[PDB]
């Protein structure tokens, strides 16, 4: 089995730890944070928004033993120094949020690890990639690669089906979201500086800045430069929505448009046509799922603007598409 | 001194009180609801989002006692029977929900009250008053008019100035809003059929309809069919914003488009250039608040999609457009 | 199999059907509400604290279509209608609310239905049982029983290894309690009256009474009297426990209080060493989860004060509760 | 002429400003934070839950201006590097919660600061004091002093009347408290190794320790060691309140305490009848809101109950108290 580090045993990196847990041909050998053992098996154990863990856990040493396996756990916040290469580590999930470009990245591979995927986005000189659009760049030399962000995971198969099939002239995002722990609990000094994000995350409609329209050319080519959007955080824990309003091309029609998505549905790209709200996409393992009952096409004096609209859950579906994109890197 | 009538002491109904409470030249004759005077004191003067009442309010029989003047209290859910002739009740503001179209909001004019303000959109049937847009349009003949909705009042102000300094094609609305009483506390049957209202509203971003842009024609007629938009519930008690992408006639800037709302900005239309967030919303008095930071101008290729951001607390904010508008009504 | 008919397809009805369709010999024939069906099928796949359904729903003419079988569904809000005898319902879960005592509760009999269970407190005059404390005392010769409240499934099999193992002088329970439909969304007039319910469900603390512990007597009869309470709503969707504060007749430990709990652990009534927030116990199937970290025995001068813990799901637990008492109803008849 | 300073312009140090801007006497000369003046400023304009300060507040170089008069703002995490001295603080207001032991809190006075007074519990060798309660015990020649905690100011006006009024045995105290910072935003470890307060604050109940009750001592020494008790945070942003379960010394009625509460209410501590909720508590300025429509004595073969019930808003009511011991605290340096 290839073998796994999750550097950040966070939101990202347990769920991460669940659903190669479900995967065979992977396994994960050693997780690091900056807490003891106990603590990280208790946030593995249970969750807040995503339900107990489904399997057996259980606290060792220095380990913690999952479905009967045991998982070395280390607490040092310098990877260079973590013991990749001592356990035999192929590939690191770098999930702290601290180590989100190349050069950063690269001391897991100091370490001993060979290859680095970030659960974020990366910088512009590492391969980017949401599974289901553009997996493919990949052919196994790359030693750190991005699986982009949560929106852009969402935003991508969207948009690339309208790039496809009407062509698309330019687009504002809106990504309705759920808070993070990058959001303060209440009122308070934020670490970068952000006023927004300073304030008290259950409680605001908080605007915020996203990179996910922007950067989209590193996931499809053919979109450069013709995406913008923001974010607005919004109190609930988690399920995410995108919302586009694009100008095409060709002309289009409500019913065309959700054809063409029906047709590109995917593990990673679902279809839905139920009235659903955000609570309903917590824990789905899709990427991406389109939402037909709110698609719109707006015609007047023949010039058309068109919304489309896709949930997410920013964690778990995030987390199944890394996952989906580290056992196809893997296997190269 | 126009006397008032408030049916429905709601969320608009009590905010309204303690809004011409502060006025000149209106006063609250009466008040009538489905329960006893009790309860209606007992929310009066506690309020879970916009505060305990600043003032004095006590408990007489089938009267409560506001700054020392008395208001009558009625429970009777037939409008048709209230005796508005024999208190001489010149304006009823109409806050129910359930008489919402000129036919049933006449059952106050039957009654014997002569005018009729409702609190939400009342059909087409019945001239709609954004005040700052289009007030202009009463001459003081009309029986029953309509304050449109707190999304249309958001709204208008901002689409009137971009069209009047750019000129506008067409555009798309997204309002994220704060959930309120016509969603279930907890997912159950919605007598309205709304399978998304139907859903928890503290736990969901709920999709939902709304005709704000559907029918701004009626506010302003030269955007007649050029916007339609939906809305978002959000888990926020009150508080609430307006996206417009809009595709406009001539070219613009960021620094233009700011620069024209804050000319225009008055006590109905607020400019704001701080980062704030919903709950800096909470209670403000403007009917709309220009959010200058969230002022987005895309330009690809020579052509042009623009974003403009407004806030609302949809309870306080229209509750002042709606004084505002019956203050210009009872003058004519 | 036992046919049963859910009257008030709400959060009780419809997790009832979830369990009922885990189940084997009893089957739900029909369920009853105010609403088209298509909103009913919705609202079971759909949940917003629960999750989605673990199952096929479909749509078919005035029926829903669970995991391949029918059910019928109908929308009349007088029970005394319902073809409950046409379809030979043996059992009718009454959870709507609004007939939660004997005489409107057999509006189902007069319907056809063999037996009624009241999903909520049914008054003095009805049997009232707690699954894994008193179901004994159900022959099969009731009509109309009672699977008493969900904060009553919590405290009785706590209450109980208190009494037998100590004895209770007396006890105040405070439980601290998820906001339900009976709450408003935002401030408005209520209903019944209560001005505290009346106010925004997420927004608050609401002080709220309960009648668990005054009525515990149904369930324990040893404690008749001898407890009261009061209730806090707070804003978490689904997800409670219950504090007992306790004089006992005779002394004891932290340990031991706990020892004697995980004793009398049972399906109904789990134990608990973790560190758990109320998230950890939504859509748990135990009726009531003791807590043995918050155990606190408290010695002044010899007089002794004792607080014991239990967590509880509102819904689900409640509803696990509801279907053991009616699996074990319908094997007496 | 009295000048303060305040460490930590968080929760209990912006409100700390906005309260001494409206106090005859003392001012606050500097305020210090980890970060720069302009998201000091921010935060101080804007709250979620305060609402927005009413008055005005500018940005200058390396300082704020409030209603026109200039606070020098500093960012050193270090205290005792603080220039205290050259600025002539009379007293500190140590608020960062980082430094709530005299050992600590005495880097202020080594930086040059007369006096220090600690926005929490400070040790059993630091004097605590709960204004309305035990302010007698200060005579000003007191280096660093203790407020106590937010639960112990709503604890202690209540204790105090059942104890000159009836005496009390002993008690167990819960209080259903706000969310606070020390928990997080969404699960994740947590820097002091408490398993609950790393979970998501706003989504869950969550028991945890608290030392009011066992502290009681500290402020009102008859009751030393005769009350204990634990917290529950549940998901509203501020806003708490404080149950007491007692065993007395002689005989009550609910109209009995409730007559005493009445009679001893001040402006730290209030009294309501009201069927108020949590949120009706925010901004007060009591210390401490008794509710009488909450009082419950249980009688059982004569053996006695009770359940008191105060409100505070953790931030507003505990800021109001500090205020007050200040004030009281620099009429004797
Ligand atoms: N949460 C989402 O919706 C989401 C979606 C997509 C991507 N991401 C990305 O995933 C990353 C983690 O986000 P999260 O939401 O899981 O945040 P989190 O704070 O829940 O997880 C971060 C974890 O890293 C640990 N950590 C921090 N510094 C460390 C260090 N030097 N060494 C070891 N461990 C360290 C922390 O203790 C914490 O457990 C970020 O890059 C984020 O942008 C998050
Ligand atoms: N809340 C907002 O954000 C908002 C904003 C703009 C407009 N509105 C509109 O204002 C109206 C009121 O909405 P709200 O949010 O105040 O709703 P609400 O439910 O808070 O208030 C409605 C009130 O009317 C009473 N009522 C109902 N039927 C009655 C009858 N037959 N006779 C007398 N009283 C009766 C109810 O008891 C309740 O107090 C609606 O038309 C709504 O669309 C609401
Ligand atoms: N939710 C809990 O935590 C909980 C726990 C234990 C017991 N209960 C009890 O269960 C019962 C239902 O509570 P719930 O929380 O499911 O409430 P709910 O409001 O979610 O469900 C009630 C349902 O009954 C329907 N209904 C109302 N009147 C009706 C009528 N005349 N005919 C048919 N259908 C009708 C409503 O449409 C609704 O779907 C109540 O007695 C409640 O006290 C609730
Ligand atoms: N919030 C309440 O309900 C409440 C009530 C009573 C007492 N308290 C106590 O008050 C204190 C502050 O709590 P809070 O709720 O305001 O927390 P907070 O985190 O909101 O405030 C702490 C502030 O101190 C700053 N800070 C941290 N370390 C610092 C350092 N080394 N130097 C300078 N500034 C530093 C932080 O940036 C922050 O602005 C704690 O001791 C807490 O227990 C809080």
């Amino acid at each position: 089995s290839i073998k796994v580090a999750i550097n950040g045993f966070g939101r990202i990196g347990r769920l991460a730890l669940r659903q190669i847990e479900k995967a065979h041909g992977i396994e994960v050998a050693a997780v690091n944070d900056l807490t003891p053992a106990e603590m990280l098996l208790h946030l593995f154990k249970y969750d807040s928004t995503q339900g107990r863990f489904q399997g057996t856990a259980e606290l060792k040493d220095d380990a913690i033993v999952v479905n009967g396996r045991e998982i070395k756990v280390f607490a040092n916040p310098n990877p260079e120094e973590l013991p990749w290469g001592e356990l035999g580590v192929d590939v690191v999930l770098e999930c702290t949020g601290f180590f989100t470009n190349k050069t950063k990245a690269e001391a897991h591979i100091r370490a001993g690890a060979r290859k680095v995927v970030i659960s974020a986005p990366g910088g512009n000189d590492v391969k980017t990639v949401v599974y289901g659009v553009n997996q493919d760049i990949l052919d196994g030399s790359e030693t750190v690669i991005s699986a982009a962000s949560c929106t852009t995971n969402c935003l991508a198969p969207m948009a690339a089906v309208l790039q496809k099939e009407f062509g698309v002239v330019e687009g504002l995002m809106t990504t309705i979201h759920a808070y993070t722990g990058d959001q303060n609990t209440l009122d308070a000094p934020h670490r970068k500086g952000d006023l927004r994000r300073a304030r008290a995350a259950a409680l605001n409609i908080v605007p915020n800045s996203t990179g996910a329209a922007k950067a989209i050319g590193l996931v499809i080519p053919e979109l450069n430069g013709k995406l913008d959007g923001s974010a607005q955080r919004v109190p609930v824990a988690t399920g995410s929505l995108t919302e586009l309003v694009s100008v095409l091309e060709r002309p289009a029609t409500k019913e065309e448009i959700n054809a063409a998505m029906k047709a590109a549905s995917s593990e990673s790209y679902g279809y839905n046509e139920d009235q659903i709200v955000s609570s309903d996409v917590v824990g789905i393992e899709y990427g991406s799922l389109f939402d037909a009952t709110q698609t719109r096409v707006m015609t007047v004096g023949g010039k058309q603007l068109v919304k489309t609209v896709a949930w997410y859950d920013n964690e778990m579906s995030y987390t199944c598409q890394l996952v989906r994109t580290l056992e196809y890197f893997a296997g190269k």
